[PDB]
C-alpha cells in the first residue's frame, strides 16, 4: 500500500533544514544510546516515530532533508511549518555546538582529539516517558536488545501509526497502558525479564504517587538536584537511570550519566581514580569532577565521547 521513502523516490515530500555536517551527524546520534526509535531501513536515510508521527531522515553537508508520514491514509504532502519546529526543537538546534565544540577542547587536550573525527554529536530533547522506560530497559543491556524490548513494548501497549514496507510502526505508551495487573505478565513474554516489573511498577507509581505524566513536565522546569532525587523514588530507576532522564529528556545539561562504561573511559583517557572501584559515593564523584571540567553543558561533551566509543 505504502514504503519508505527516499530522497531519490518522492522528492515532493521532503522539506529542508539548513543545517551544517558539523552541528549534526545523523549516523553518529539516531542510533547512539540516546533514542531506540531510529532505524537505517535505506542507506543514508532513518526513519523513526516521534509523538504519534513516523520520520524518514536524510542530510547533505549542510541541509538536513525530512519527510513525514501521518497515516490516516490521509492526503500526503511536505512536512508544515509547525512539524519542523518540532523536528528543530528534537535536535535542540537554537544551541551552537560548533561553539560548545571549541569551549570543551580550551581545557582537555584529549577531547579535542577525539572532536576532530566525531563532529555532530548533540542530544536530542525526547519525551520523558519514552526516555524514562527505554532507560529502564538498559540495565545489563547492548543497544541491540534495547532496540527490540522497546520496539515489542510499543507494538503490545502502544497505538498503531502506519505500516511501510515489513515495519508496522506504534506510538510510545501511555502510563494506564503500562500500569494494568497484565502488563508485567505480557512484558516477560516480550522478553523483559526483571525489567518488566520495574516498567510496570514505575508506571504505577507515577500515576499514584505522583499524579501521572503533568510530574515529569514539573520536573523539567524543576532544578537537576530536585528532579534527580525524585526519579530515584521509583522502581528501577537509579542515579545513572535518574541522570539519563535528566539529562536527555528534563533539560539538564549538566547531568552525566556515570555506570562502569563511563568510569572505564574516564580512568584510561583521565587518568581519574576516586579521591578503589564503583560505589554511589565515586560514581557521583565522577560526575562532578567532568561537570568540573566542562562546566554546565558537560552531559553534552559525554555524548561526543559516548558515540566516539561506540564506533571503536
Ligand atoms: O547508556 C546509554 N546511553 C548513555 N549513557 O550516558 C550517555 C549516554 C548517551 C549520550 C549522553 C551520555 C545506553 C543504554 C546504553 C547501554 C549501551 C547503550
Ligand atoms: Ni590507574
Amino acid at each position: 500500500h505504502m514504503r519508505h521513502r527516499t530522497l531519490s523516490s518522492s522528492p515532493a515530500l521532503w522539506a529542508s533544514i539548513p543545517c551544517p555536517r558539523s552541528e549534526l551527524r545523523l549516523d553518529l546520534v539516531l542510533a547512539s544510546g540516546q533514542s531506540f526509535r531510529w532505524k537505517e531501513q535505506s542507506p543514508a536515510h532513518w526513519s523513526g516515530v516521534l509523538a504519534d508521527q513516523v520520520w524518514t531522515l536524510t542530510q547533505t553537508e549542510d541541509q538536513l532533508y525530512c519527510t513525514v508520514y501521518r497515516g490516516d491514509d490521509s492526503q500526503v504532502s511536505r512536512p508544515t511549518l509547525e512539524e519542523l519546529e518540532t523536528l528543530h526543537k528534537y535536535f535542540q538546534l537554537d544551541v551552537s555546538l560548533a561553539q560548545l565544540y571549541s569551549h570543551w577542547a580550551s581545557v582537555d587536550s584529549h577531547f579535542q582529539r577525539v572532536a576532530q573525527k566525531f563532529q555532530g554529536v548533540r542530544l536530542l530533547r525526547q519525551d520523558p516517558t519514552e526516555c524514562l522506560f527505554s532507560f529502564i530497559c538498559s540495565s545489563n543491556n547492548n543497544i541491540a536488545r534495547i532496540t527490540g524490548m522497546v520496539e515489542r513494548l510499543c507494538q503490545a501497549f502502544g497505538p498503531r501509526l502506519i505500516q511501510l514496507d515489513d515495519v508496522t510502526y506504534h506510538g510510545f505508551p501511555n502510563l494506564h497502558a503500562l500500569a494494568g495487573p497484565e502488563a508485567e505478565t505480557h512484558l516477560r513474554k516480550l522478553g523483559l525479564g526483571y525489567r518488566a516489573r520495574y516498567v510496570r511498577a514505575s508506571a504505577k507509581a507515577i500515576l499514584e504517587e505522583q499524579g501521572g505524566p503533568a510530574w515529569l513536565q514539573q520536573l523539567r522546569v524543576a532544578p537537576y538536584e530536585e528532579a534527580h532525587k525524585a526519579l530515584c523514588t521509583l522502581p528501577g530507576v537509579g542515579a545513572k537511570v535518574a541522570d539519563c532522564i535528566c539529562l536527555m529528556a528534563l533539560d539538564k545539561p549538566q547531568a552525566v550519566p556515570v555506570d562502569v562504561h563511563v568510569w572505564q573511559i574516564a580512568h584510561r583517557d583521565y587518568g581519574w581514580h576516586p579521591k578503589k572501584g564503583p560505589s554511589p559515593l565515586a560514581n557521583k564523584e565522577l560526575g562532578n569532577f567532568f561537570r568540573n571540567l566542562w562546566g554546565p553543558y558537560a552531559g553534552w561533551a559525554q555524548a561526543v565521547l559516548f558515540s566516539a566509543d561506540l564506533r571503536q
